[PDB]
């Protein structure tokens, strides 16, 4: 009741939040500020804080930015507002956060996700105002819900990083169903994919190669080439053959060799990722990818290292899930199409991993996507929607 | 004075301007306090000076910085003290000077060579300009022309080609290159270094189309690829008959991102040969691997000279004369024609082609390792002033 | 009626023929011998036959056998009882025949399509015994037929060669409904695919590079290595990117350089082949193709020579069609299933070309897979399957 | 006869089995014919003998024909009038023949080499005969003992390594491989030649799994992407700085079918070098390069050695005592220690190094260009009998 106007009632924190979080953007584990201020909002909310560590696997944290890198950006936060009762919790790359609302009457739990992080040279990352949004939709309507709702606040979602240490955590064992949302640019305004199929697993890894020189003096017998073994071995990464089970993908963004015109090369590296339609596909491209840059380093008698940089499966969403999300979203103001799976360019998102355990454990889940293409306050129709989502649950069947 | 006694009465301020450039060391393309310093000092001796542009060819620069590192290096020249009177005609990039004395009376044209920058991440200017003052001194025993080129960016074989270009050495009938030698005897003077082969360095900047790895691969054209075919190409290129070549990729950097087709490559390449035919063989070859490279991607690429050089063949008339005077001289053990040692680049060899092309003679003076300066000072010194104006060479 | 009976009474010839054409098996272009006697069997039921060059466009021939090779193939078969009244049509390459069979009655034309080329250095291709024994059939029970029944015989199946040039020449240019056979070893003994789907177009060709020295004397300076032209190549063609809207694939086959270990290569050879799920994707496959092996001849400042060798289109059944396949096969006695479609390994057919053809006419098409796997019998449900999708035809709608 | 006369009345056997061993021309490892005539003839001389299987170690023979056509070949010989009493004994690609003269007396163990066999798709063996005529009717005069070596697959340097390996030459005192020059004057006589380059070639396997190239492309292990790869690497193998070096990949040849994922490829290469070292390091790089390649690939690879030889370093004293000896010979105007020419190779190199390695001398001579034969008889013929039994070298 009256959701309609409380909406009309709480737009403009919202896009205070976007631009807030738009103003002081933070790349992949450095989303200390961000962490600091939406744990301070929902604290502020009354919600069931878990923090950092609590909820950030230390061990399966992949492609984390040096002891340096993580230093400065943490100081750079508290020199930026960032609340100080808060953003100890987030030190040494742990920003992230996960808010509890408990009804105490007997349900189902219901988990949101959204990501923090910026992108790397901010144009993509919305998602935080609208996880807000949805926390406070929740507690004005809390008496009408049931279970519990959790809120997931994910960082490192750019080079999928992130969701794998939440998930080491054990953040979704206790979920009954999940729902990812993301603002879908490349999808039509005012459309809502309730069933996001279009991700590839995939796995992000660097090689560094080494040849030592097998005697100082600089003679041409005794060098051992890294920049031709890299080379090589990009040729044979982008040359592994494809999988009849379905599509796949391999691509080495980035090489780095040498250190100077008339020096023979004793440095190289890699920045590679591959992909496949599915979880199996996928290890079948990284198997060949090792056997690939093995080999290359042995043919200049050169040494490798094999750097796991993070990495993303295949997305299934639940039928039944998505035939709800469908049903909602139509309602929904803003809402013209439900289209629930739709035909786009293939990509990858850790989210996926989220919702693969999820659905091991009995729960279901679901990817939504909201349209914007040929439109800033799509996240009102986000909001509206996924509290819908909530407050619309068939608790008795 | 009468020569020794002026020596010993300009000792005092060649070492003042040795520890003044050494404190104020400046990069290749970058010499414009060294270049207003020395422009200064030999206007104060009365020698005519040709600057910047009219002595350095603008096209014909290799391995240029910048703009943004070409003004802030100006503008720091200027703040650390700079004569503003002369700095402004180097601006740009374009630190040389040719100093011109004509005694007036017949006389060949005779040429000395020293280059003024330093090492990135030379006390050879010094030498210069006390030669300047001693030539000055005795301008009456002297015939002919004197000529002084000080050269910008000697290191990476960049600055050289300029000059060439500009005709600075054109009207020479005798030049001599004047280099300091870390890696010779204390005592012995090269008066024919040839320990240095022909080169080319050059940039290859590969330009495909960028596209997303995973969602669109068929609409990216993969400069990363084009490169590391291109690179595999350049070093199983067929050595010469004639003579030692090779061909190194030093460096590789392509790529914008893990998931983004790469758009951009950019390989760092060296080209060697022992003669200057043998190392134009090389670097053709290398044109045409790095075209079909790019064309195989359907990737545009660019090539830029960042550095070159040739062989050095010393007129062996021209190497006795020096040898001879630098006997006499005395701090000097070994006056040596040339010298065994592993084989680099000058492209102060550009300038002695040219002149040898012209019917000139020319050779590459080493002095071993201070004070090898005074020495250099009158050896260069007695080889002016004790020319053959008649018997010649 | 009795077409039950007069089946058992046609098999004991069937054997005989696949025997017969297993024993002296042709490969693609030199089945001079095999279309002899086809030819002279048909003629001798009465068909009305067209053969040689009248079937058979003569430049859009692909991948066709030298000079040489023809003359001797040609002898031999003479030399092996070939048939002295029809052998003469079909020298010079042009071994195709297509019978036809005009009721005089008003009516559709239906088309079979059989292949009769073995393979080289010949268990494939029984198919040729089928075609004569479903046109016997035909006779038979002519008077139960309408419209017009056309058999084709086509040669060079292998390497996708010979379709071409028999649709170029306008064989199926009056086909309404059109059915090519095949007899699936990948396929479960008493199972009948009627609508193969699994078909790739592609594009084959050879590639030669040829290094002249650039003058006399063997200087290494002189010389221009076709080999590591042709390697480089062969890296290039196997790195070409996969496409967004479906599978792909690039084969380089086959490669041959050198003269001699000390001498520096001067001439290279590769057989190449590119696939894609669809017309257009194979079409960009080959495109990129043309670009690697152009590039890599120029960085060795090499000269190159494409030679097209064989191609085929991608396989969309005609739906109606093919549910009248299966609703006939169905009856057929050693038919276990009907399937429709089926899951299997992707591979080229280029019957697929005179499928297209007939489509973009107007008329339908389809391609029947008969099981066998896990059986040399399979001759008479083949026969009888097809016999009755004739017989059967809904001549009024 | 006294000895100039013998060579007259011996001149026509000579020619006769020239032509006879020219009309039946043998590839290398297929010298059935020959190596029977030559064991009988030798044997009628009252040689002694060693054949076959006790003068080649099997293991060490490099690039052998495959069994069909080692027997076709054994046939053909017993069919073209091989003797077939010596026959047996060559069974098998083990055509080597070792003759020795005991005279008895104290003395050096002086060896004579020659090979057997022709080109594919060596007039020496008559000059082998001939001497061992001379020095059997002078063997008077002579004291230690004569050994004759005859060579199986000189071509493509596949036979010296395992008659070394066989032992046959570890007795010798003072060796000296014969040689018709082709490409050397009519009448010069190098006694040093050292135009020989250390080699090493072989062939390489790689193995992988066939796959149909659109049905099931995963299952495929492309052995033809990992020859390409690996060619491409062992062109781009390093110089080496004690000298000259290459690598050459001068066949390859893979795959079965366009449609099918290639399993199977073959790569035929060269490497060559100044020096021993320098070669083995090129090779020590190769196999490198090609281990790598079949792993990248999960592919397998068998390395066949097809042929070897070293560099030459003829002994001083040696090389004067025959040029002084050739000097004297009628039909010789050159005596010369060597003489330029292009590089190649000769396996003779590893006896050479073998016998130079336990103490012995050894050279290998070059009869330029037939009437070559007379002169080479008589002049291999003085290098024996007029040794220095006492004196010495
Ligand atoms: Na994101
Ligand atoms: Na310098
Ligand atoms: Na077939
Ligand atoms: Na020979
Ligand atoms: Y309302
Ligand atoms: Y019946």
């Amino acid at each position: 009741l009256q959701l309609d106007e409380y909406l009309r009632q709480l737009a403009p924190s919202m896009t205070q939040w976007r631009r807030d979080f738009h103003l002081h953007a933070e790349s992949g584990w450095l989303e200390f500020r961000t962490a600091s201020k939406v744990a301070d909002i929902l604290d502020g909310l009354g919600y069931q804080l878990a923090l950092g560590r609590d909820v950030i696997d230390a061990d399966s944290r992949m492609g984390l930015p040096d002891e340096e890198t993580l230093a400065r950006a943490f100081e750079r936060a508290r020199e930026q507002g960032a609340p100080e009762r808060w953003l100890p919790a987030f030190e040494g790359g742990f920003a992230g956060v996960v808010a509890t609302l408990d009804t105490g009457r007997p349900g189902p739990t219901l988990a949101f996700r959204v990501d923090m992080d910026a992108l790397d040279l901010c144009g993509h990352d919305g998602h935080t105002a609208i996880g807000l949004g949805l926390a406070h939709v929740l507690k004005q309507y809390a008496a009408q819900l049931n279970g519990v709702i959790k809120l997931i606040f994910q960082p490192a979602e750019e080079g999928t990083r992130g969701a794998r240490a939440m998930v080491a955590a054990g953040v979704v064992d206790d979920v009954d169903y999940f729902t990812a949302i993301h603002i879908g640019t490349g999808v039509p305004a005012g459309t809502v994919v309730c069933g996001g199929d279009n991700f590839m697993a995939t796995t992000k890894f660097d090689v560094q190669f080494s040849g030592v020189a097998a005697h100082a003096g600089g003679k041409p017998e005794d060098g051992r080439n890294a920049l031709l073994a890299a080379a090589q071995a990009a040729l044979g990464l982008h040359a592994i053959p494809p999988h009849s089970a379905g599509a796949s993908r391999v691509n080495v963004g980035v090489m780095q060799a040498g250190t100077g015109r008339n020096v023979v090369p004793s440095s190289a590296l890699l920045k590679v990722e591959t992909r496949g339609e599915s979880e199996a596909i996928n290890q079948y491209v990284f198997e060949r990818a090792q056997h690939v840059v093995a080999g290359a380093a042995a043919m200049y008698e050169a040494r490798y290292e094999l750097r796991m940089m993070g990495a993303a499966t295949a997305s299934a969403p639940s039928p039944a899930w998505v035939d709800y999300l469908r049903e909602q979203a139509a309602r929904v103001p803003g809402v013209q199409q439900a289209v629930d799976r739709i035909a786009a360019p293939a990509g990858s998102e850790d989210a996926t991993l989220m919702m693969a355990r999820v659905q091991a454990r009995g729960g279901l889940a679901s990817y939504m996507i909201f349209g914007t293409e040929l439109d800033e306050s799509v996240m009102a129709v986000a909001v509206e929607t996924l509290a819908r989502v909530a407050l619309n649950f068939p608790w008795q069947r």
